């Protein structure tokens, strides 16, 4: 019998219908509300000022597409029980809950060796306790431990609701191009064969488009050189903060940020000391920006110069090469920066970065189902271009340094 | 003054009073109001109702923007040259009759729209006392400032920049949308040839992929291929019956081509051909089909009724040629099912094929200009796109037949 | 489910069975050859959308409306949902080409609503009574009365589609009337459609936009003039036909030109409906195209004006047009064209004007269950004043 | 081309071109970059999670439109010298520069009696000194003290680029497609007659939609009652934090925020003491949210309950009435909440709010737009419009809100 719903506005996909009960209670939970304070692609806003969308919007967006995908799969003779529908919807609402601000930066700096996927499971278990086991089936699906295995695939896999949301929403908000991966269309082509997700043959060119757009998104947005440079500055800022902290230097920070600056939190500490998760939960983009804003006037020349560059958008110069960067160049620039900033040679390392560089080539193996029940790999189904070659490794070296 | 015409795709289209408005209000351009841009596509995409008139105006709007942009980047264009390219683009598709390619294959054989466009341009030029002479010279690529012609016809022409966008908009195939106005903003000239500024590489990457998507998703949609084969049969049967002296309902203009054998020689040499061709639009074709659907001939009427009632030939495709034994089997089944001769059943079985190289420098070879004046082909400028990725021979063998 | 593309609302799912059988029926396929606003494309070239798209779009909106109403605990049986879905697919099926023009000229005294019912009954026979509930709802003869109101009334899916689609395709403004949102705010109170208070401004917008669509598009002076020209053309063709003059026409069109079909003849002689069914825009345009070379000066001049877009000049007044002005122009035209003074009446036209003000009386339901008329609920502007008669007087005449 | 131009992507309007030189220098200036950290409609995101756009975006967008407006006006023959073009472009880049985070809320709480308009001017003059007087003409046009007066009208007025951006952008980001306007289209119908802006009669339809869209966005978005309630909560929280601070209680705060919580800044003090501007410049939304985040665990029951409500989006219940709220209801609620939360009756005042609005829906300051015809005739839109007349639009609205802890 039809359920009552709350309605949220989403410019990308329209009206998001949220059933009252568990699902709406997830949306209103403090753990999902904190995602209104974490940008989806916060390192991209420096290139693409419109990229202000939140991880909250992504999670609702992915939910929307999940709802639609349930309806479409049932319509095609794939039975899904109401509890499975509910479970897969709660999974998708929660899938990204373990992201902190600039999550990958944190994993490389002050919250080392713990991944957002691990934190998402902890936070789901925590919430399941609070909701007295109502998320158990969601978690079981999330962990791919449920016998109906296409349901997990909707949460995590080549055709997951997560990437069908973010690839579209990130493009929509950056304004990078005016093109459109067909997220709502892709979902209407979805079916199950042998307990795995396939796409109907009428959706073939949509999948080639999808697969191509995905690679272009990486080059145009995610691996854009200005955003890589910006990321390297943030990594250096926080590693310098932790070095100063360890020396007992005083740094402005909210209590939750202070926890990770003045303690050495690593994988084992994080899982064993419950204070870590409690403090992690209290971190969002505000904690990071507030630090950078205050640090920009800190006496330390390295921390202040980095921090001021972040807030005032004085971005490192970036060069890219097809071959590694020569030790000669690095030494040269480090010296010149040492001199220009009046810092030691070792301090000048913070101002020179040489990061390397796509995703699992198997993501490109989508199976297409024909009206006569036959199945082909998209690479054979395809007419537009050579899908096999979309995954040829492109080696791209970056040189980032103070300008 | 200037006249303003609304266009949902691009907004206000501004048409200067004088020669350009005179072109727009001319009977030869007004008639394109009654010829669809993609008439065979509405059978799949009911939204695809846009006319060749809209496309002409649309390409004219884009041309006007291109002139402004090119002049703002320091490319000298005289007012007479501007006017001439504007006129050329208004007139570029003027020689299309209803279902133009179908007519070239059936009852107006061996004459292309390109030849007819030129005849009509010359005809209008006489009426307008030589005012289109420069436009015609640029149209033909016989003018020494060569980038102007490139805006009419070439990899970046205003024609495809209109149609890819317009066709996408009206079909609702948003995966083929292009940033037509964005591409124009990145347009420039280097060595009397059109180039795109490096900041527009992403726009061009989408442009090249969208063109491929629209090719297979819309223009070569198999339902549209089937429909076209049916129209080709219907008109051929009509010409066969007419040559036997059978009476067919037809407008005088259509009657002319049904009851005379018009070929290339005849078309150029007998001036009645062009006079009657000018009077053909989609209404002449659909009225014939509507009335012929009650004709006593079984072949003609069954084809005609299939057209108007949208009972379309079943269509199969194969990567290899259709077997002669399959064809004979179907032809025999259909001859029996409809009670017609084996020879007559030929009209109800068709085996068109496409052999296409997906990489074609005529559409793909676009040069990118950098801030330092260096120029790279898009295949080198693109991190993702490259000649190998795009180079792909596709062979598709269709089998279309009465169900 | 079959899936069809609609740029205005997205993908339209059509259940296999009855509903898809309606979509693919010859009677609905013919609506692909009749424009929703065919006299508008002369001003707005993008306005090429068909009655077929409108029917599918209204259907899309119906499907969403059902879901939403049931979500709020208004019970709809599956057969009722299907009924209302079928009704809205079929609601405009009785439109011929330029349907109001035909009702004023060569298919006089028969309304599209009447013809829609006949065609529904015809299809119901073919379909073994599967449309009986749909027809009963269409007639407002079913006791669950909010269902009919979805098909026809102040908040019907008909106008929620066409107000949006007509704006979309004309490109008249970049505004958006907001049709899918309005549906999400629908509820039933005392067996009638209401809107939740969260949608109040959506509704003021909707009511305002509707008026602006009337003035900007539906009553645009160039379109009025164009209508008058087509009216004259067809009346002249009927007159010539009645004198025994030969006119090019498809058999279907010939039937209405060479016989005098009125209300009683239409309902009593079954050849009428049969021929009407076979009329679409192509029959009218092919006639105009051929008539543009007809020996008759009145017919050919009118027809050539249509096909070449040489539109009557239009003036507007607040007061009726003076008889002396009319006589003056008629004389000038008779002289300029070399036709009799009576014949010159074809080239001078003075039509007058909005819709039922009760269409503006939508009820708003608040969370406490209280109900107010939108005019009291409203804060944006004076809803009551939207229906203040605007008296417009048109003078359309052949130019030169 | 003689100078390099920087191109910034905008989803709303596309490529935004910034000439190298003064204009790009303004865009890259730390005072404009800080607008990347201040939301355009920060109180709306609570209802419209898509409303994440920044004052920086709005600035760049209004500038984009201005660029097109200059081009369009000069194409209809109007004289805009390159220095006036530049000036009007710099004026619009800078027009909202004086907004701090939740600027109106600050004016009502801890930076009282100073409008963003005043602060914008102060920062414009500050930047002018930095740039050796290059912004002088721009300031002059901003102030409406330039003799070519239609230029100022492009910055501020019934057809200014400010509203032509924000109505479109706000509509785009909220997802209220009903408030969309054809900004570019309006600009294409723009001209000057008698040193004032006019709209060509072919644009009447756009101007009709423009005026209705403005009124819809006013009620649907800007005065959405959830947004009104959120704003009241934040006003309470900051007032309470200033109360506790004046009593010497210690509250977490960035230096810049601390300066306003631990000093009483008023109009006199803001203009006369230069530390006020220096610290204001350093405030953005991060300062406010980091305070609320840490205060949500503060010992004070009032502050912490308010703060946790903000961050967890447990918003005050909101009622509206056409008539004033009865003092009997107010006391009843204040008493209930005082008991429910275990705070003094005086402290429960923080949890009950009765703000109100009186609004004339017809304001010629927004609505009086002149339409020019082909024959040079001019009619006010009210006469030019078949539908939209003064009587349709003239409407006094009185709303009384009742916001309180739920
Ligand atoms: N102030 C700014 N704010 C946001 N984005 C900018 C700004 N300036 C430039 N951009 C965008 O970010 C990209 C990188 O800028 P940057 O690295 O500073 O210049 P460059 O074009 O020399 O690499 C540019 O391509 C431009 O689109
Ligand atoms: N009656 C119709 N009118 C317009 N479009 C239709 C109709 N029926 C189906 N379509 C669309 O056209 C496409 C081709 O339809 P068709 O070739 O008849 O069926 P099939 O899906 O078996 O190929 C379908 O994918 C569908 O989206
Ligand atoms: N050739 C054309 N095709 C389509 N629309 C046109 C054409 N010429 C003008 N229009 C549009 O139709 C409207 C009516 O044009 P018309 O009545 O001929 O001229 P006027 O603007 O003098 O009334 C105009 O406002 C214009 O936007
Ligand atoms: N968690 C949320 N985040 C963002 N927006 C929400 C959330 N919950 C509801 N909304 C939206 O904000 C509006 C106001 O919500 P709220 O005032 O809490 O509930 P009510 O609908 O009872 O007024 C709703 O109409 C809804 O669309
Ligand atoms: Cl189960
Ligand atoms: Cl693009
Ligand atoms: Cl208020």
């Amino acid at each position: 019998m039809p359920y009552e719903r709350k309605i949220i506005n989403d410019p990308v996909f329209g009206f998001i219908n949220i059933p009252k009960g568990l699902l709406y209670d997830i949306v209103r939970h403090p753990l999902l509300q904190r995602l209104t304070r974490i940008k989806q692609v916060g390192l991209s806003s420096v290139v693409y000022p419109g990229a202000q969308h939140t991880r909250f919007q992504h999670s609702l967006g992915a939910f929307y597409l999940m709802s639609e995908a349930i309806t479409q799969l049932t319509s095609k003779g794939n039975f899904i029980f109401d509890s499975e529908a509910e479970a897969v919807q709660a999974a998708i609402l929660l899938h990204d809950i373990g992201h902190g601000p600039f999550s990958h930066v944190l994993e490389d700096t002050i919250v080392q060796g713990v991944s957002h996927e691990e934190i998402s499971l902890m936070l789901m278990e925590r919430m399941n306790k609070e909701m007295n086991g109502q998320l158990s089936l969601a978690i079981q699906i999330f962990k791919d431990e449920y016998p109906k295995r296409f349901l997990h695939q909707l949460v995590s896999g080549q055709l997951d609701m997560d990437r069908l949301d973010y690839l579209r929403r990130d493009s929509f908000y950056t304004g990078v191009t005016e093109g459109n991966i067909g997220s709502a269309r892709i979902i209407k082509m979805l079916d199950v064969a042998d307990d795995r997700l396939v796409i109907e043959s009428k959706g073939i060119y949509s999948i080639e488009n999808f697969l191509t757009a995905r690679r272009l998104m990486y080059w145009q947005v995610y691996l854009h050189k200005t955003s890589v440079a910006y990321e390297r500055m943030l990594i250096s800022t926080l590693l310098r903060a932790k070095e100063l902290a360890s020396q007992g230097v005083e740094l402005f920070a909210s209590p939750a940020l202070h926890f990770f600056l003045y303690n050495d939190i690593n994988h084992t500490e994080f899982h064993n000391n419950p204070d870590c998760l409690e403090n992690f939960i209290q971190l969002d983009d505000n904690d990071i920006w507030t630090a950078l804003k205050v640090w920009s006037n800190h006496p330390d020349k390295v921390l202040s110069t980095l921090s001021l560059g972040m807030i005032n958008r004085n971005i490192f110069k970036v060069e890219n090469s097809a071959e590694p960067i020569g030790e000669d160049r690095i030494k040269e620039l480090t010296l010149q920066i040492s001199q220009q900033l009046g810092i030691t040679l070792s301090e000048a390392n913070y101002f020179v970065s040489t990061p390397s560089i796509m995703y699992d080539p198997a993501d490109d193996s989508i199976d297409i189902i024909y009206k006569d029940g036959t199945i082909k790999n998209i690479a054979e189904a395809s007419d537009m271009l050579n899908i096999s070659l979309l995954s040829k490794k492109v080696k791209k070296y970056y040189l980032c340094y103070q300008r």
